[PDB]
């Protein structure tokens, strides 16, 4: 949306009702038994005996992918064998966004970015750190994150696609500092309302 040397947005904005909004909106969806409480287990479990397994992920693949997860919310304040509730939980990603904006005006790699590059690894086919409109549906679809074909292409109309009209893991990463962290008015509308704002 804005090109490929964009340069981040790197304060934040945890009082606004967007960043709130697409927060909210996550935890409900991970409280797959609406009970009010998450865990790192299942996060796991989904991470890697849904996603993984299901869009053919090696063992190694699947356990890179697992580690990446277990620290992005594990950042967030997610442990193993203990339940979050909603307060404690945005408390915690008010923590994990200041952490890796924090990181990324040091030069230092984000846990988003370490996401990102683990699953592109299993789903981009071609290998060269981007995917097609067909993948990423395929992704986001097995995920539950979105949930039509319509609400990916919008993800691609939003997002600067390369050469090959494929969305590569550093303008995805860029747009998700924007939309999970620093609610960055420019990342507005990432996933095609499927997650909000
Ligand atoms: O960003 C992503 N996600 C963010 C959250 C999430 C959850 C809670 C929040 O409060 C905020 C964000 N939940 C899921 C889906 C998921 C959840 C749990 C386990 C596995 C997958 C999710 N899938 C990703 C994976 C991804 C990562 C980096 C990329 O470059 C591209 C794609 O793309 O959408």
């Amino acid at each position: 949306s804005m090109g490929s040397r964009y340069a981040v947005k790197l304060d934040t904005d945890f009082d606004n009702p967007k960043w709130i909004a697409r927060h909210k909106h996550m935890f409900n969806f991970l409280d797959i038994n609406s009970n009010g409480q998450i865990n790192l287990n299942e996060m796991v479990h989904k991470a890697s005996n849904i996603i993984c397994k299901k869009l053919g992920a090696t063992e190694e693949q699947t356990r890179r992918h697992q580690k990446c997860v277990e620290d992005f919310f594990g950042g967030a304040g997610l442990e193993y064998d203990k339940d979050t509730t909603w307060p404690e939980y945005i408390e915690g990603w008010k923590r994990l966004a200041k952490t890796e904006l924090e990181r990324h005006s040091k030069n230092r790699v984000t846990l988003i970015r370490l996401w990102g590059d683990a699953l592109f690894d299993i789903i981009d086919k071609d290998g060269n750190g981007s995917v097609s409109l067909d993948e990423w549906i395929q992704y986001t679809h097995c995920a539950g994150i979105q949930q039509s074909r319509g609400q990916c292409e919008a993800t691609f109309a939003h997002c600067d696609l390369d050469g090959d009209g494929k969305l590569d893991v550093d303008e995805m990463t860029r747009q998700h500092l924007g939309f999970w962290y620093s609610v960055d008015s420019t990342c507005e509308g990432l996933y095609g309302g499927a997650v909000p704002y």
